[PDB]
């Protein structure tokens, strides 16, 4: 049996890796090989052909958040005159998971068919690692002593293996799960603790809250004082309130020290403070770390950062000339559309004679909390470190429809941060229904260097939440050489 | 008799913007006239204007109410279970909640007048007596009792529009959208007459709140509803309204309406077809509201179509008299009227002439599912530009394959000047289209090119990210002719 030769070998058939591979083969006529560990979603390896987003990430979680939103819809409908037997209402978690699984498997199968069909784009099943500068080895398991299925010769090698959940080293860690397992829980937990202040802990707290059985309770804990570090502070505070208002308990300044099993099999959590909580599921969502261990990068000398990601330059090049890395393995912005952009840029540069580097600034993104967040650009405290004068335009109010729905706690927040010296929009931050959809074209505006006057001169669409962004002419407050103040001196 | 810098006739979207800005920003003395202090019969519009009282604000609440018909059904695909036979839509509760919300806004504007220096409200019917005198009477009759005589350096006409009713026998047995907002019971069988956004939006409302055995029929006299919107989207929204149980009668137009013994209406179409309904709602158009103003007393010129004639700065032919909003019979939208009012006051009372830009105005239809659009449709573009590209994306979102509403295709279209890639128009149909489109209007004021959209990184998963994923034209117009490939 002979080894096979390729222009490009991609390790990991995920968001970034599939983009690079498809583009190299169909746009530039190159011969591409792509490696992944599993052909469809779920245990044992969870991620598979398609990547983390498709299998156990953005795509299934968005379907599940959509299902959870119906708890709010059924209740809010009464304000508009809808009547039905409230006592008959039930959230069938097994139906939700079965529908999600079928949707994901359909994507798996379509990717499989693309590889069966496409000239110069071949898929290989197994664990990829680096043997030498131009040879990728595919083995039966992550163990480098397992059996060799293929050796793939490669002029260019792309590392795109993504990331993996981080688990803290506490006694009883084996009694806990990550988001990987949460996507497959046979029944919805009556009592659940989600550990983390980031978007995965927050999104899953919303999902469990809607599908919990009658006696249930969702608790989210976070070791620092305020969840969702990195997001707008006003939005961090408001989303805490609105999660609380929908019945989720938020323990800040709290962190599990150990977990043990009660005699009935439930989980007994002891926090560092000495507080205790009994739950049926503990889901760790304290971070995600780049997947480098199995690549045997020592074989060729690819340098990692102190933090643990593959080091790259602006063009995704490692320190070995023909080996590149994109996506979560670079441990920067862990977002599917960033990985895709990096992949397309790398291939245009290497095979297309059109050099291009990904712009990591002013990237629009979202949190599918209930209600959701949409953001693009700098938060005000970051901007105030870089610009002498920063203005903040802010609108926050309960929309009229939620005075009828009864969910009066649902304040819509719109904030615009500027460089006041010339009006350039530095960031936009949104909380409320529709915020992920509103923010997308805001990203185009920021890439065009929009100023606040470009927003204000635009005529609103009425009635919308989005029109608040085009009705703000006077700053609410300022930062002058880093100091917050209602007025310029 | 009383003396003012500015008298505004009509306390509406445009009128209140102009009055409040003139008083608070420029310290002027301002009087504002309207015929009613809160919403509803007999004059329907009131303090706040058409949008506030019988327009955008109440209709959006009612469309939101109607969407729950879809949400309740669609929840089953995501595992929600409940007794479907127990579901009912209480129209009276909807109307009561809507009434309370509107009345709250009415009261708020009252307090605004009480709290603001130089801003006075006068109740009654205003008309032009002389070039610098506005009269306020008890009724629309120009011979009813005078209540006030207000002299003004400047007069602003801002009385809005009114529903157009065709001259057919039995027109008096039909209603308009004014009365639709106050029907005691939801009509079981209703015909909405017209192809425009008001007919289409109310059709969706009645469709959700109709009693058992109900049916909503929309008729329109030409071949395809929603003239002036993107043609792909006109065809799709037709298809998706039909999938939700609404009957679309095209190429049909009422010829007469007559009363039945049971109180329902017998409609005879020009074609000879007949239909018995409980309610006939005419929504064929809205015309400028000029007849009670006595414009002949001063000679304000009208256009052939009936709007007050204005230049780009909202000035009539009579010095010191201005017209903004629906009375100018241009774009009939609340944010356009507001923009016009503000530009006018900045021009007259500040040192800064400003004129409203009527191109590239974003707007929406709250049909189910809704439309959001900004800028030019492709067949208008193809008459102004030698080479036009159309980028098109149309699919059913994954969530509606699970929800069971598989007919709900999302549509996104971008229209460009292909010679330089300048985005001329963007057109959207699907959940969230009105929210998605707002920042697109800002893009068009930065002379965004198609490559500016495509080079922006998407937010995933959203419908909106479709706008940043289109590289290759679907087809073109060259010298006005549609073709799949360039020559
Ligand atoms: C719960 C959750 C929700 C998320 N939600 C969002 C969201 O809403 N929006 C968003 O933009 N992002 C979201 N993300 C992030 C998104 O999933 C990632 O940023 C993106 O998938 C990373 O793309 P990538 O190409 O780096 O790798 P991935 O998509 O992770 O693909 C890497 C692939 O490599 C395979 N692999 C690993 N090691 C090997 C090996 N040795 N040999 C062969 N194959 C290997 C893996 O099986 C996997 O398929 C979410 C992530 C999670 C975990
Ligand atoms: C059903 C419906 C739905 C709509 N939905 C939308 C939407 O979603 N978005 C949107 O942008 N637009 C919408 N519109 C349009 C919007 O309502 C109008 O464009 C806007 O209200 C016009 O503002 P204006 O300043 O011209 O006058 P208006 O807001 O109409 O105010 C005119 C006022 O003048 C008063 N008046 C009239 N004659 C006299 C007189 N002789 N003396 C004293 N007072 C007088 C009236 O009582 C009224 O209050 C909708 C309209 C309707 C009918
Ligand atoms: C289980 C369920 C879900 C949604 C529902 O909305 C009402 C509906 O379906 N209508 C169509 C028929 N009309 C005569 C009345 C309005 C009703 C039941
Ligand atoms: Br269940
Ligand atoms: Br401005
Ligand atoms: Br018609
Ligand atoms: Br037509």
């Amino acid at each position: 049996h002979m080894s096979k030769a390729f222009d490009l070998v991609v390790i990991g058939a995920g968001s970034g890796g599939l983009e690079a591979g498809w583009n190299a083969a169909t746009l530039y006529g190159k011969r591409v090989a792509v490696v992944d560990v599993q052909t469809s979603h779920g245990p044992p390896f969870y991620a598979a052909l398609g990547g983390t987003c498709v299998n156990v990430g953005c795509v299934p979680k968005k379907l599940m958040v959509t299902g959870a939103q119906y708890m709010d819809h059924l209740r809010e409908s009464a304000g508009f005159g809808w009547e039905f037997d409230g006592s008959s209402v039930k959230a069938n978690w097994k139906k939700l998971i079965a529908a999600k699984n079928e949707a994901v498997l359909d994507i798996n199968k379509s990717y499989e068919g693309m590889f069966n069909d496409t000239e110069g784009l071949d898929f290989f099943l197994g664990w990829g690692s680096l043997e030498s500068k131009n040879v990728v080895v595919v083995r039966e398991t992550a163990d480098p002593k397992s059996a060799v299925k293929e050796r793939l010769q490669a002029d260019h090698i792309l590392l795109a293996t993504g990331s993996w959940p981080q688990m803290p080293a506490i006694p009883g860690i084996e009694h806990c799960i990550s988001s990987n397992e949460a996507f497959y829980l046979p029944e919805p937990p009556r009592r659940v603790l989600t550990v983390g202040g980031g978007f995965i802990s927050v999104e899953f707290a919303g999902i469990f809250n809607a599908y919990k059985p009658p006696g249930g309770k969702v608790t989210l804990c976070y070791r620092n004082n305020l969840i969702l570090r990195g997001f707008d502070e006003t939005i961090r505070e408001e989303v805490t309130k609105q999660l609380t208002a929908n019945g989720i308990e938020i323990m800040t300044n709290e962190n599990p020290a150990k977990v043990s099993l009660n005699t009935d099999g439930s989980k007994h959590v002891t926090f560092e403070s000495g507080k205790t909580l009994d739950v049926d599921v503990v889901m760790m969502a304290i971070g995600r770390i780049p997947r480098t261990n199995d690549l045997q990068l020592g074989n060729v000398g690819v340098k990692l950062t102190p933090k643990g990601g593959v080091q790259v330059d602006e063009f995704s090049r490692t320190n070995v000339p023909n080996i590149y890395a994109i996506g979560d393995i670079t441990d920067r912005l862990m977002l599917t559309p960033v990985a895709i952009n990096e992949g397309a840029a790398l291939v245009d540069t290497v095979f297309g004679n059109k050099p291009r580097k990904t712009d990591h600034t002013r990237v629009a993104s979202a949190v599918f909390s209930i209600p959701p967040i949409g953001t693009c650009g700098l938060i005000e405290e970051v901007a105030a470190k870089e610009f002498e004068k920063v203005a903040v335009y802010m609108s926050s109010f309960t929309p009229l429809m939620h005075n009828i729905s009864g969910s009066k706690y649902k304040k819509f927040v719109a904030k615009i941060v500027t460089n006041h010296s010339d009006g350039t929009v530095l960031g936009v931050h949104l909380l409320g229904d529709g915020a992920p959809e509103i923010i997308q074209a805001v990203g185009v505006c920021l890439r065009l260097n929009a100023k606040i006057s470009d927003f204000y001169n635009t005529i609103g669409v009425h009635p919308t939440s989005a029109e608040e962004l085009c009705s703000m002419r006077t700053p609410s407050y300022y930062y002058v050489k880093g100091e917050k103040m209602e007025k310029l001196p």
